[PDB]
C-alpha cells in the first residue's frame, strides 16, 4: 500500500502516479493514472462502517450514481474494495477526473451570459432525467456542479437524495433540515421535508442568482435567517399563498413579520439578461405549487438556442421505492454496500 499526506491510499495495480486533491471530509480524494484507459481520473476513499449515516449516503449514492447514466451526471467508472467482507476496511470510487467547479469557479471568475446560459442549460437537463427517476437531489449548490476546461456541467454529490413523495411531505414549523442552509426552498423551514421536486428548482434558482453575481443570493446564517432572507428580497407572501399554509405555527409566524416590498430582480441583477430575470423570478416563486417544473424551465426563452426534448433523455429506471435503509443493523449496510460494488470485481 501507498502513501498520500498521512493515510493508506492502495488503490491496486490499475491506478498509479497518486496526487492530492483534497480531504473534502467525503473522504480522501486523489487523482491517478488508469492504465487500462490511459486518461488520469479521480478517487475518493470512503471510509463508512465506522457510523452508520456514513453508511446509508454511501449505499444510496453509489445505487443511484449505478443506474444513472447521463452526461450532466457524474458517474462511477470502478470500485476498488477487498474481495471479502471480512477483509473489507476501506472503498474507493472512481470518477471521471473534473478539474473544477462552480463554487471554485465563482469566487475567481466573471461569467459571460453565455456561460450562465449553457451551464443553467446543463444543470437543468441533468435535472430533468434525475426528476424523471422519481429521485429528488435535495443538495444542490455550486461546489456540486463540477466542470472540465471545455465547461462541460456534471452533477454530483447525490448523498442526500431521495424517492420523491409529496403526499408525505408535510411537517411542522421548523423542523430540523440536513441539505446547506443557503439552497433551502422557503417551504422546508415552514411546512416541508423537502420529499417534493420543487425543493431542487429554488435551488438550481439560488444557484441562478450566484451566477449572475458571484454571490449567494440568500446567505443565511442560522435556520430561520435564511427564511428571512428569502422574505427580505421576494416579499412578504401573498394571502392566497399564505392561505396554502396550514400548520399554524408557521402562517402566524409569517403573520407577526412587518411587511416587507419585493426588491425587483433588474434592482438585484443590473447587468443581468431580461429573460434570465425572468426564468429567475420563476423558479424563486415563494409558493412551491406555482414554482415552474424543470422541463418547463428547459422550454423557457432564455434557453431556447439550446432547448430541444429529443436530446434532453429520462431515465429507463424509475427509483419507485425508497431504499428502506434507516432501520437497517450496521451489518445489513455493510453487506449491501459489498453486493452493490460487486459488478467491479474481477470475475
Amino acid at each position: 500500500p501507498e502513501m498520500v499526506r498521512g493515510q493508506v491510499f492502495d488503490v491496486g495495480p490499475r491506478y498509479t502516479n497518486l496526487s492530492y486533491i483534497g480531504e473534502g471530509a467525503h473522504g480522501m480524494v486523489c487523482s491517478a493514472y488508469d492504465n487500462v484507459n490511459k486518461v488520469r481520473v479521480a478517487i475518493k476513499k470512503i471510509s463508512p462502517f465506522e457510523h452508520q449515516t456514513y453508511c446509508q449516503r454511501t449505499l444510496r449514492e453509489i445505487k443511484i450514481l449505478l443506474r444513472f447514466r447521463h452526461e450532466n451526471i457524474i458517474g462511477i467508472n470502478d470500485i476498488i474494495r477487498a474481495p471479502t467482507i471480512e477483509q473489507m476496511k476501506d472503498v474507493y470510487i472512481v470518477q471521471d477526473l473534473m478539474e473544477t467547479d462552480l463554487y471554485k469557479l465563482l469566487k475567481t471568475q466573471h461569467l459571460s451570459n453565455d456561460h450562465i446560459c449553457y451551464f443553467l442549460y446543463q444543470i437543468l437537463r441533468g435535472l430533468k432525467y434525475i426528476h424523471s427517476a422519481n429521485v429528488l437531489h435535495r443538495d444542490l449548490k455550486p461546489s456540486n456542479l463540477l466542470l472540465n476546461t471545455t465547461c462541460d456541467l456534471k452533477i454530483c454529490d447525490f448523498g442526500l437524495a431521495r424517492v420523491a413523495d409529496p403526499d408525505h411531505d408535510h411537517t411542522g414549523f421548523l423542523t430540523e433540515y440536513v441539505a446547506t442552509r443557503w439552497y433551502r426552498a422557503p417551504e422546508i423551514m415552514l411546512n416541508s421535508k423537502g420529499y417534493t421536486k420543487s425543493i431542487d428548482i429554488w435551488s438550481v434558482g439560488c444557484i441562478l442568482a450566484e451566477m449572475l453575481s458571484n454571490r449567494p443570493i440568500f446567505p443565511g446564517k442560522h435556520y430561520l435567517d435564511q427564511l428571512n432572507h428569502i422574505l427580505g428580497i421576494l416579499g412578504s407572501p401573498s394571502q392566497e399563498d399564505l392561505n396554502c399554509i396550514i400548520n399554524l405555527k408557521a402562517r402566524n409566524y409569517l403573520l407577526s413579520l412587518p411587511h416587507k416590498n419585493k426588491v425587483p430582480w433588474n434592482r438585484l441583477f443590473p447587468n443581468a439578461d431580461s429573460k434570465a430575470l425572468d426564468l429567475l423570478d420563476k423558479m424563486l416563486t415563494f409558493n412551491p405549487h406555482k414554482r415552474i417544473e424543470v422541463e418547463q424551465a428547459l422550454a423557457h426563452p432564455y434557453l431556447e438556442q439550446y432547448y430541444d426534448p429529443s436530446d434532453e433523455p429520462i431515465a429507463e429506471a424509475p427509483f419507485k421505492f425508497d431504499m428502506e435503509l434507516d432501520d437497517l443493523p450496521k451489518e445489513k449496510l455493510k453487506e449491501l454496500i459489498f453486493e452493490e460494488t460487486a459488478r467491479f470485481q474481477p470475475g
